[PDB]
């Protein structure tokens, strides 16, 4: 069976050629930068720290924060729980946004090829790692390594909120990101939001990449 | 042209359709059905039950199904779990009684309709759009989910409230029946709710058909 | 007559109905539900992890040849009905299977709706209970025993840290699509998918390996 062969071949040569792309590419953030920038203002109310945080990120990374204007909460309802977010950066290897919800919630973390860290600036935050029968209770000025290819299980309490940064490959996750809307929820406005913001953050690297070349 | 001739087509369409339902009679309206679980709030939430049933039956004859007709069926959305015991439903109404025995939450829903419920029992988390605040309800307060409007509900165990829906019904059909069709697999509950739903429908058109003759 | 072809499916579905229950009818099984219903209860009131091991050793020695040995024993997480828990299988065939369930987040959802009777005996935690058609539920605590009835559709509800030992007994098939929907539909952790389907595997062929041993 040579076609087979050259199936297996070819999808390792992809993932090597991706892999090794993403071992040697510059970032414009890193988790142990926005963990920090978070857990130095998880002491206030989330609010006053939201807007800290995204004067500080706006101030370090000029043209990697969408503005005011294009900020707004969308609700993200993904492995069983239901939470919202509000996108300040997205390219195809990092996002930064504001994660958490108002209500109790939990479920499947999902499992990506990318790493993903949650800071707490407020509420509690239950991981139940995969392979255990144990699970931790995570508060403000903690953070959450959801690694590549591990799976766990999630559970917020209401009014729990973080900072969270994704680098990997990230269109990964979008399925994930997806199902419940597809299969559940069917609020296909939500959806809508979703892709615009996403769409605005692409957009806005690209146009910073254009403006850095002239 | 094409694409803003379409873009007109759906407008009129919406128009009319909106034009019929701000224009229409209606058997029940959202007021009368909040007043009276209200004034039944302060007792048991089963023994309140009957009460309204009872009341409801008096005020709308024929708008009503017979206690022979009243189950209690399973309702899996949204990621939240409850039960329901639909009374009344057209293609713009519907009257239940709602609520669950277990601590549920999730996706309310976004439907052409809006959504009344009244407490009878328990607490009502309700968590609007665009919003980091959420906000307990307790027996005698009602919720409104507006027309469009998406949040976020939780209910602890025990809660019991009723419902009114007024706008176009069908457009909540297949979020109500989604978790069944992706996750419970619980087709005899969608049956079950095939049925309740026919079996109002088929009191609507009788009553109209008696009515006029 | 069209008719004629409705009936002709109609009884035809009815036929390998009935054979499929006069099957399991007549069947000799490995365990029954008040075996493991009174091995968990009996070591209820140790810890759970405790209680796993010496349920395992006793089930082990009792069935030998229809458990799975050490290295094939993995905690698999389980999405179904809108809750999340994880599971350790034991012992599994088309009409039976043991294993070990439970969850450490707080989580709840639909029983599912099967041709199979499945009890659960809690080592540890609480279980709440809504049966269909009622408006209150129940909560059960260390040793007592929940039987998920065949046909009968539930609301389960687990605290943190609820951990129990689960016997199935019926048509085992008619729960695979209720174990991977929430997979397939919202998590897409088909890795987990993988895991489950190859315990499962290893239990049918430790099972089909017994069978040949005692043959020759
Ligand atoms: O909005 C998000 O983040 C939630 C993650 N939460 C919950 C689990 O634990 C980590 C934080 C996600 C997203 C949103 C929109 C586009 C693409 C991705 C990113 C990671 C998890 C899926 C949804
Ligand atoms: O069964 C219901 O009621 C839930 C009400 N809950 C949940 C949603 O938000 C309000 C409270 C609904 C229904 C079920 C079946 C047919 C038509 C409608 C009514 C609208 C909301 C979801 C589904
Ligand atoms: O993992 C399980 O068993 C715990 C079930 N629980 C929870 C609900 O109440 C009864 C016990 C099930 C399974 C998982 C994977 C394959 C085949 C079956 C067995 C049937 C019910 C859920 C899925
Ligand atoms: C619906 C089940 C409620 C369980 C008890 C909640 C007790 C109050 O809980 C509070 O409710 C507020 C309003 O949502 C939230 O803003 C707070 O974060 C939460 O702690």
């Amino acid at each position: 069976g040579l076609r087979a062969v050259l199936v297996v071949a070819g999808l390792a040569v992809l993932l090597q050629l991706i892999r090794g792309w993403l071992s040697s590419k510059s970032y414009v953030f890193n988790r142990e930068e926005i963990a920090r920038l978070a857990k130095e203002h998880s002491g206030l109310d989330y609010e006053v720290a939201f807007s800290k945080i995204i004067v500080e990120l706006r101030k370090k990374h000029p043209g990697h924060i969408l503005q005011d204007e294009d900020l707004q909460w969308v609700f993200v309802n993904a492995g069983g729980w239901m939470g919202s977010m509000c996108l300040l950066h997205a390219s195809l290897t990092e996002y930064v946004l504001l994660f958490g919800t108002a209500v109790d919630t939990g479920g499947h973390s999902g499992r990506y090829w990318a790493e993903i860290s949650d800071t707490i600036l407020s509420g509690t935050f239950r991981q139940w790692k995969e392979g255990t029968t144990k699970s931790e209770i995570f508060y403000p000025g903690d953070t959450i390594v959801h690694e590549v290819g591990e799976a766990t299980s999630v559970q917020w309490s209401s009014g729990t909120w973080m900072v969270e940064y994704g680098r990997g490959f990230i269109p990964s996750t979008l399925a994930f990101a997806l199902a419940d809307t597809i299969f559940s929820t069917q609020d296909f406005l939500t959806l809508f939001y979703t892709v615009k913001v996403y769409s605005k953050a692409l957009l806005l690297e690209a146009s910073t990449h254009l403006s850095q070349l002239g």
